[PDB]
């Protein structure tokens, strides 16, 4: 272990002190390092259990055995004396800044991931580029730095959101004694866009500042892998340049898929143009089913839209049906229309969106049910939700070597590396990994402290929660009931359910028995929670805290040991005891 | 184990069955009584360990080995060939009514713990009474069955916390796009009281008709325990009686105190009053610093009042100080009035509450600062929470050998046994214990479990989590900062924390760093996570999750491993880095 990991550590590193907690030689150095702005990794030995044995081995690295011994990029340079030597002649600058490439770490793509990856890796001094480019949308659609997330995903859409339930809010508050007004209010699409919109510039302008103080260069230009240590960038003006980089961490993301029909590209929208859209979409069709779809559908119809959405075969693909169908259930008796069993064949442009006045077009939507039935209406705005896909062909010279999937995504190790060994692949473009943004995340930076700090942690990626943003939210956390039925039996799986009420619907008098929760256990392995499931208000929040009891392997009895908290909706976990094969109703 | 456990568990259950899975003649007795609507409990010896060693030990019991064999209350009464012909002459009606008293068990209170207590024991079959009586406050406030938290606690409290939330929905909706309105909305107190006790209504008929269907004896009654197996009954006609029981448990509960001063009792109201109350209270003065003041302050404020809060000495006894500091900072800049350092001395009546215009009258409040200072102000209602007492001395005579504490709360063991040996006590009387809805819940729940079907399993009251419901909630699981410093030594606490701000409160244009969260943990034990604490909006909601997890004996790095939600509050917790030892402030 210690032998191999050194060797690792400081091939990888770009600068890093081999230390002792309890050393005013250290600390000579410590207070140089910082005095001349130096950013460095710290390893105290002292503080480790293979300490001893790690300073014997630094000897094969520097001949010496002591402490300080700093190194720059697998190169030994001196001890306390002799750092303080370099320190005195002004010359320590140039020797921490002595480099074969241009930069220790090419980011491309300024997302998530790519962001957590860079700021990250120039906390232990790697000299560090992120690029980040914003293809426009076919309607010409673009944004600032930050990725999906920021501009065109989580933030802006729970923002949404938000909006939408507070026209939940502004009905509670008449049965709680508030004197309104409900039916003579109305909401401003422009209003909220404007105000989501001036939150994202925000943010876009404190990722800008972020990596300016971190020392961190970031090029606003298209980045492309020629080779494994060759990066090619255009910028604004369309100069095409290459600039070099030890390791390579690929962070591109995914875009919006169009299906392949008639009027699709031209005239219809994703969710790329659906946050900063300068119109209310109005009477609206969403196609697709996935959590993108039902979200974007869930708040619009709350902001006073017509909107039905086309579904392929079933809702949310991948995740629990008993769920998804409950997920639905809610959204169809409020306001959200469904055509099930559907797919478009063309769009037809009926009336051309109106930039002056703010107001769509109108177009007349074509296509089939299953059996062979005929589907036509008109809608205002057709969005498109019918999955993501990576780009990686743009992005990605064949010769190069990064070997991708079926689905173009890039094939890593458990440690993200790709099949070019100085080249890592993290966040959506990673293959098989959930598709979330904590994921790319504490990928990024785990990645950053194994390459440049000599950290071994891995990242997790297994029972990962999820929360599906959609008028009543779904938080997830571990395995579906069917995918847990599939992989043990029906036999050896127990399910726990509970139909719940939130105490806030009483007053406002909001519909029994909408809010539900589930337990997935194994009953020969303790009754081990392998599924947390949770609809309601708030299930982000209630989901979280849980996902950590999961990890560390939670059985139903933990559940039933810890007391539940008075009156909240999550305490309904603490004390469920009706199990489906029983055949009781779940209803309180 | 086996032998003490098999004794204890036939000589206090009222009816009770030893059976195995797998057995037709079980399965006769079952179907048996269940068409006679006798309730039981079943012990299936073939889903335990020691089963074969049980039925060895039944024969000094019974004199056989084999099963179903059917026990009422110590008494074996026959295998299924004798069940059955007791069944044929219809004569086992009457052997499992058979009793030395009137009850299995006699419940005295029917509150969160009393009720959880009786309907658990009814489900097995023990013959349950459940006594309660709302004694009337100074001013004549009663209530139903439910206790002090359906009636006057958790729920008309957070009902009412609620609406003050919507306050600032109402102020959210503008920003989020929606046409008002703020400043020309104003909030009805009575509309929003008979909205709550609708709500409140409908729980004390829920009650009623469960502990019917439950086959309970509900008596609206006062209980007096004049000797271990007999309680004296006081009902609305004053007639006097003597019920007997086998097993007492005392769930009682608490009143709120009074301060010994004059004017107090006869101008002032509690908790009890406010939840209720016909006026809306006006200019407002909160006398106390527990969470029930702070609470109930903070809503009154949210609803348009004038509200002043008298604190002896500091907020919220018994909680993290630095975290009561924050709840009171956020109070004070949000409209409460704090006056510090202050006590009461007497209450002078400027006017009679109008009765007949729903209008509060008018209180002189007199009272001094430590230093020696006079405090002289007018105040529309004088609210008194200055703590909770129980009231034992009405409901327990000296000579029954019932050991009380210094506070008046009965000194039970750790499964709430008394000093006598059928008596127990659960709930906010019992000493020492977490005073809390749910903690006398799985208390009477598990107690119950224990007497009446032989379980084991005791209520665990380490590690309880807490959330009090002030404007900005704060929610609490383990010790405080300043508690596991005292017990552990300051060079072994590391506490990881971090200002945030809701995703929610961007557009509305709330103040950044004002949520804060912080994990207490304890160096050696490999960075265990001592205490979590959370300042935020669904407090409660957040901290549920981990409780689970601290249970469990969760570190750190517990929490750093589990992956985030976004975006929610509660996904923080996972990413912790900063330390208040590094000194580094905790903003974002
Ligand atoms: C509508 C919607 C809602 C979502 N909601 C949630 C949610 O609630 N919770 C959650 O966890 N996740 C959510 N996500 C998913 C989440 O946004 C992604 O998982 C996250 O953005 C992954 O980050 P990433 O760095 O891998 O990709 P991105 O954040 O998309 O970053 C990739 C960046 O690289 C840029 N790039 C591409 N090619 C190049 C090039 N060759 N040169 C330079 N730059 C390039 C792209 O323009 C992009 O900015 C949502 C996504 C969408 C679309
Ligand atoms: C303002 C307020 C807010 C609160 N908020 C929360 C919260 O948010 N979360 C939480 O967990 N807890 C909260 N609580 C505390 C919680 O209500 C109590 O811990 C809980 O009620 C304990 O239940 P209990 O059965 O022990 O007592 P109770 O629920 O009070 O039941 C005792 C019952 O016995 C009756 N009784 C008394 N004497 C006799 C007699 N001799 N004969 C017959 N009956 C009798 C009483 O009238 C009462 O109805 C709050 C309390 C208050 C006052
Ligand atoms: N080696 C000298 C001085 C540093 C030194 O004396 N090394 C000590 C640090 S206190 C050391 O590592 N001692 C040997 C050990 O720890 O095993 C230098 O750096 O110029
Ligand atoms: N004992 C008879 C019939 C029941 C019987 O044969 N007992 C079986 C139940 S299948 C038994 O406990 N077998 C012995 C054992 O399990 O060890 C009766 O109840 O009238
Ligand atoms: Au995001
Ligand atoms: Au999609
Ligand atoms: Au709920
Ligand atoms: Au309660
Ligand atoms: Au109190
Ligand atoms: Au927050
Ligand atoms: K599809
Ligand atoms: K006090």
């Amino acid at each position: 272990g210690t032998s191999q990991w050194l060797r690792k550590t400081v091939d990888s590193a770009a600068v890093i002190l081999f230390s002792k907690t309890t050393c005013p030689y250290c600390k000579k150095v410590k207070d140089v390092l910082a005095e001349a702005k130096i950013k460095h990794a710290t390893i105290e030995l002292d503080q480790l259990s293979n300490g001893s044995a790690i300073q014997k081995c630094l000897a094969s690295f520097s001949k010496i055995e002591t402490v300080p011994q700093m190194f720059v990029r697998g190169k030994f340079i001196g001890d306390s004396q002799t750092v303080l030597k370099y320190y005195s002649n002004d010359e320590l600058a140039g020797i921490v800044n002595e480099s074969k490439y241009d930069y220790d770490l090419i980011v491309i793509g300024g997302g998530s991931g790519g962001l957590a990856a860079g700021k990250e890796a120039a906390k232990y001094g790697a000299k560090t580029a992120v690029l980040d480019y914003v293809e426009p949308t076919p309607i010409g659609t673009t944004w600032g730095l930050g990725g999906t997330c920021v501009n065109v995903g989580c933030i802006p859409k729970k923002l949404m959101h938000q909006a939408g339930l507070l026209s939940h809010a502004l009905e509670d508050a008449e049965h709680f004694g508030w004197s309104l007004d409900r039916s003579k209010i109305s909401h401003n699409w422009s209003t909220m866009v404007e105000g989501v919109q001036s939150h994202i510039g925000s943010l876009n302008w404190g990722y800008k500042v972020a990596l300016r103080d971190n020392q961190v260069t970031y090029l606003n230009a298209k980045g492309r892998l020629i080779s494994p240590h060759e990066v090619q960038i255009t910028d604004k003006n369309q100069k095409v340049s290459t600039i070099t980089g030890n390791k390579i961490i690929l962070a591109t993301g995914e875009r919006p898929k169009y299906p392949e029909i008639p009027g699709a590209v031209e005239y219809g929208i994703t969710s790329d143009d659906l946050f900063s859209l300068p119109y209310f979409p109005g009477k609206t069709l969403v196609i697709g089913a996935s959590y993108v779809a039902l979200e974007c559908a869930g708040f619009l119809a709350s902001l006073g839209g017509d909107v039905t959405v086309m579904v392929r075969s079933i809702l949310l693909r991948g995740f629990d049906q008993q769920m998804a169908e409950k997920v639905g259930d809610y959204m169809e008796n409020h306001g959200v229309k469904f055509a099930k069993l559907c797919v478009p064949d063309e769009i037809k442009q009926l009336k051309v969106v109106d930039t002056e006045n703010n107001k769509p077009g109108l177009l007349l939507v074509k296509g089939h049910y299953t059996d062979g039935k005929k589907f036509e209406e008109e809608f205002e705005t057709v969005i498109f939700a019918v999955g993501r896909e990576p780009q990686l062909s743009k992005v990605l010279c064949e010769t190069v070597g990064v070997k991708l999937d079926k689905n173009g995504r890039v094939v890593c190790t458990d440690d993200e590396q790709t099949t070019v060994s100085n080249v890592y692949a993290i966040g959506d473009i990673n293959a098989g990994k959930p598709q979330l943004t904590p994921v790319a995340i504490q990928a990024g930076r785990y990645l950053a402290r194994r390459l440049f700090a000599g950290a071994t942690e891995l990242t997790d990626y297994s029972n990962v929660a999820t929360t599906v943003f959609t008028p009543l939210e779904y938080g997830a956390c571990g395995l579906s009931e069917e995918d847990a039925i599939e992989k043990y039996g029906d036999k050896d799986i127990e399910v726990y359910h509970s139909n719940f009420k939130p105490l806030e619907w009483t007053v406002a008098h909001r519909e029994d028995n909408v809010c539900y929760m589930k337990l997935v256990c194994r009953k020969s392995d303790n009754m081990r929670v392998l599924g947390l499931h949770v609809l309601g208000p708030n299930a982000g929040e209630i989901t979280q805290g849980y996902a950590v009891a999961i990890k560390m392997g939670a059985t139903k009895a933990d559940f039933d040991r810890t007391i539940g908290i008075h009156p909240t909706c999550s305490e309904t976990f603490t004390t469920l005891h009706v199990t489906k094969k029983s055949g009781v109703s779940p209803i309180v």
